[PDB]
């Protein structure tokens, strides 16, 4: 499924996105758009590592699902990386949420640093009503 823009940011809403660990709704958003255009089936294989970015927010399998061929990888959100591709992001949420539990939070994600750090964020989501 792709998203449209005010869709998700009410859908991330709805799931407890708004301020989790400090984040605003308006970077999540920033991140989903740079990571995959708000495609829950966008998929990336990074063949420097033999690892593969999974869903909206182009969760990595090395560290936080399984796909059980990236080599040593582990398993943090404790999810199939199927998971990470459904039409339905509460899983993704969830994963997404674990990933900015550690030190980084919504560091990281590269892209997040490369186009939504120190930048104008707000029209994301403007006229969503979130």
């Amino acid at each position: 499924k792709v998203f449209e823009r005010c869709e998700l940011a009410r859908t991330l809403k709805r799931l407890g996105m708004d301020g989790y660990r400090g984040i605003s709704l308006a970077n999540w958003m920033c991140l989903a758009k740079w990571e995959s255009g708000y495609n829950t089936r966008a998929t990336n294989y990074n063949a420097g590592d033999r690892s593969t970015d999974y869903g909206i927010f182009q969760i990595n399998s090395r560290y936080w699902c399984n796909d059980g061929k990236t080599p040593a990888a582990v398993n943090a959100c404790h999810l199939s990386c199927s998971a990470l591709l459904q039409d339905n992001i509460a899983d993704a949420v969830a994963c997404a949420k674990r990933v900015v539990r550690d030190p980084q939070g919504i560091r990281a994600w590269v892209a997040w640093r490369n186009r939504c750090q120190n930048r104008d964020v707000r029209q994301y989501v403007q006229g969503c009503g979130v």
